[PDB]
């Protein structure tokens, strides 16, 4: 599929500003749970608005016409809910509507057609039945991994663009049960903690690369696929992060040879959550949120934004095999032209008696508990 | 008044250490309160020592003599004392006396002419008694709002320089108290807290400046004073920090225009608490802590040094108006000329056996619990 | 004692990386417990494997031959064993041998005549013996002081080289006990906390240096020992550290001179706990630990390699002393020659789509709870 190469580029450009944002803490994602719902929302935008986007999905429109992605994505999306049956993968994209919603059918169709959109109708003032439905949704696309996606639910909410993956995989080879053994975890340059680590001896796919400064082994699973894993050498997981590509994947897919060794790998269950905005925002993609915000191309009653870009994503690791799971979630209600600034991020202030001009105080609020 | 100016700037100064030391904190202070309760001891101070603090709270002596800034002070004060009605502002000086304390008169008449100060008669020797005495007189000129000013009290502390100052105005608008709609606060790159928001929409006098890259906006209180904000532009925070001048100051008090806009801006209670000593340090006050410390300008019978210098700032915001209070604190107990060297910060050792010259130990204590 | 220099240096060296890894913690540390440990174990070690580590314990091999090392390290044990009576002074380094081990006597002799070892005899298999029976022979040489220095032991465990020092000493002149008044500890630029702080007025060893640009006190022992501190000066410790060395050691231990002066110094315990496995690695002792590692001159039947260094230390501080601890401890069991690859620090990893090669998911694993 032609638009690959984008996505694993989305997806390293997308992992690079989380772990810029934070080292400390744990990283996991779907570069295509996010990418999807935003190449199927770009289709209810428009013009600049809309190029925004596909430029931060990282696309070259002087190159590739709006035609030719949408097939691409058709296309993936096709291929994934038809695997091999000793591998388990589903993708659902489903678009929940207010009760009263008057649309555009070149949109309503177009979801429906390339990206294989359901669409449902609900309450959204009714909005503890709203997180409902949509929770449900989720909580069976995902099979129970992703339950609670919707904390917080607008009443004011319009409609709420979803999606889901749902992956479970057994490995070509499962691990000793009886040989998982508690083992010590270095987690920072400072401190460890206690691991239920896997432990087998045998004949590995791993090599490693004088660019990346790291090993990389493949674990091809039941059926038609692959996880790869990166141990980075002693201070190298920021060059590793640095320097991964699209062509050096590439290049290690294809490596079929094997060899000799032992190898402990962690057993475990991830969680990464996440408000996209700000992340995204700086990938070029801003207009969206904003009152500039083109969904005309929608509905035409009502003007609107969107509010919230909320993606979710659990991984779990055993012997036998992975769960691993991705979740959209793009909220939109209805925009206000009339210009907003809220301080809802940390700001400074002074207080001044206006007679004299003299500062009586100066402050910054940084957060109001407690401090 | 013409002094208005250096304190600004001051504010600026002493914010700036403040944030300097701490990006990760919650910030407030009263430049006023602190720089008086200074002006109004550098007068029990001479020479060099005395100099130090002038300069460090931002005035020029090569070009204000003493006489010119300690009218401007009483000035100010003065002013503060007598507002508008609606507009509750008061302010007090307090200055507590050990019982049995020979006393300088040029320092006494001064302090109670220029600096309106209050002289009490207290028995350090009993100290819980002196806290109470001491916390009674703040708990009052804030009314309420600072109780705990003073939570250690030497025995041989001989007196303590008080200042206060107790804030309460209304809005110029009012907010709609049903339409304080909890909402999210984004609080650092990384973490999100829930505020008691208040929304109004309205003509707000507020603008952007390219030079401080954040938006200015002015909250005229009911009667002569005026709160100012700054939503800084993202990742602006510390730019507009770095930028803040009186002038641009006074450039943005006269702006008088308005325009629409809808303003999201928290219900919120926030203290600033200070050892001021270490910051103050910074600015070049260090004389007068210090063994070199010339107070004699106070009395004649026992040489003495300030001890601890210690703000604490409270502040409040609702919907009808703001509720805002600073204090100053500094103690003063007997100066001992023998030098003083005390292991209270975080130092290295050895350990020798002394035949061999070897170390048998080394270390560095930076805390004793737990470590 | 010839070495001395070269162990101040490793002393220094070593204190650098531990601080170099967390300036936000304690340290404590015995330079002579770890370097005696692997000097005693560098017997049992050979060639290339065995250069490593005395260049890295801060020996220049191109000047001093084995043997002339080995005597001087023989003689400094031997000389702390019998001090003045009123200094309390013991090391002990005992060596505890899996039951049913084929030994070379070459080095079982060397170790015996030249680093006073014992050797004894234990069932690794039973491990909760085998702990016991360590942590007796720990818990007594350094009478009680360290005990849970083996929280866990490998069944695989074939031996265990162990090293520890007592250390019990008496001031020149003991505090106040009435006088060990509680005060502030300044702890970080922003913290501050309670300590139990030993004060007296006296005659004292102690002067700046612009070099280190710190206060560098002497508090001699009864009998032949001296404790040596350093206040840094404001924002110096940085600056100290990086500059301490052996001669402006032996300078200052030379300088007899006193003078007057108040110290502050606090009552306090203290404890540092390493795995110096990583620490170690960076002063280029890495081969021991590896699949390199050369431990045939130890034993023939089996290969085998350094599982944990583990050092820990703990100190006391009081008005009329100091108990100051040492203790090493070096696992080894069977090396596995086949390669290894452990994924027990932080690393990537993607999940690729066989057909169309694009990335399911992506990630880094950086602690599994909770993440």
């Amino acid at each position: 599929n032609k638009i690959t190469p984008n996505l694993a580029e989305f997806a390293f450009s997308l992992y690079r500003q989380l772990a810029h944002q934070s080292n400390s803490t744990n990283i996991f994602f779907s570069p295509v749970s996010i990418a999807t719902a935003f190449a199927m929302l770009s289709l209810g935008t428009k013009a600049d608005t809309h190029d925004e986007i596909l430029e931060g999905l990282n696309f070259n429109l002087t190159e590739i016409p709006e035609a030719q992605i949408h097939e691409g994505f058709q296309e993936l999306l096709r291929t994934l809910n038809q695997p091999d049956s000793q591998l388990q993968l589903t993708t659902g994209n489903g678009l929940f509507l207010s009760e009263g919603l008057k649309l555009v059918d070149k949109f309503l169709e177009d979801v429906k057609k390339l990206y294989h959109s359901e669409a449902f109708t609900v309450n959204f003032g009714d909005t503890e039945e709203a997180k409902k439905q949509i929770n449900d949704y989720v909580e069976k696309g995902t099979q129970g991994k992703i339950v609670d996606l919707v904390k917080e639910l607008d009443r004011d909410t319009v409609f709420a663009l979803v999606n889901y993956i749902f992956f479970k995989g057994k490995w070509e080879r499962p691990f000793e049960v009886k040989d998982t053994e508690e083992e010590d975890f270095h987690v920072d340059q400072v401190t460890t903690v206690k691991v239920p680590m896997m432990k087998r001896l045998g004949m590995f796919n791993i090599q490693h690369s004088k660019k990346l400064s790291s090993w990389v082994l493949l674990m091809k699973y039941l059926g038609n696929a692959t996880a790869i894993f990166f141990l980075p050498d002693e201070g190298k997981l920021q060059h590793l992060e640095n320097e991964l590509t699209h062509d050096i994947i590439t290049k290690f897919l294809e490596n079929e040879d094997r060899r000799s060794a032992s190898l402990h790998l962690p057993k475990l269950c991830i969680t990464g959550t996440y408000d996209l905005k700000s992340v995204l925002g700086q990938l070029g993609i801003t207009k969206v949120f904003s009152n500039g915000a083109d969904l005309s191309g929608v509905t035409e009653e009502a003007p609107l934004k969107l509010s919230k870009a909320v993606h979710k994503a659990v991984l779990c690791i055993d012997e036998k095999g992975t769960e691993a799971a991705g979740a959209m979630f793009l909220e939109a209600i209805p925009r206000s032209i009339p210009p907003e600034v809220k301080f809802n991020k940390p700001f400074v202030f002074l207080m001044i008696e206006q007679n004299t001009k003299s500062p009586l105080f100066m402050g910054k609020v940084v957060n109001p508990t407690q401090k």
